[PDB]
């Protein structure tokens, strides 16, 4: 007989997940402009994590901007956090505008994350 | 008392993944030169992946161009295809190939995941 085989390692993703958290200050592609404050950005990771904003790359593609005002500064970093992590943080004050801006990007399981805290 | 907290979701980094994976056709910003034959690749997840190619971005900063004659074509597409799911495939023809680019590319838990099958 004749073998192959695949393996796979599960902790791969997380440990990729760390490494491009490392690069959040070369690889940055974008702006996200929030506010009038903008945040250098890893274009592929927030397509890749928000249909929405891969939505938005489609029909407006001299740096390259990518602009939300419907979400404060505060909670997309707190956001962006997540996404480079799996973890987001969580108050009183916060989860509210945390579902809401989750609910804006798509973030479908950001969102089912946050109900279940409730 | 005042309670906050940091929930962890310990499949998204996977999910990000796939939906990276889904990109390697816009989102492309550099080429792999291996052989005589160009690859378009997402450059902060191959510099993530690979400590090497990380250094070599530094020290090799109009297509941007990785160049890789080390390592053949077949074997490559299986480690990219490894990078983008933490799945390898391996043949006892191709297992030592698959070695040996694991360590001219610095890519650690490969090397670990392929002598554990041996």
């Amino acid at each position: 007989y004749f073998q192959s085989m695949a393996v796979s390692d599960p902790q791969h993703a997380a440990r990729l997940l760390r490494a491009l958290s490392s690069f959040r200050e070369r690889f940055c592609d974008a702006h996200l402009v929030l506010d009038g404050e903008e945040i250098p950005v890893q274009k592929n990771i927030l397509a890749a994590a928000s249909p929405y904003i891969r939505t938005k790359l489609n029909y407006n593609p001299s740096t390259y901007k990518i602009e939300l005002e419907g979400i404060s500064v505060m909670v997309m970093r707190e956001i962006l956090d997540y996404i480079f992590s799996g973890q987001i943080r969580l108050n009183e004050d916060t989860i509210q505008d945390v579902v809401q801006a989750a609910d804006l990007l798509l973030l479908t399981d950001l969102k089912t994350l946050c109900c279940e805290f409730l």
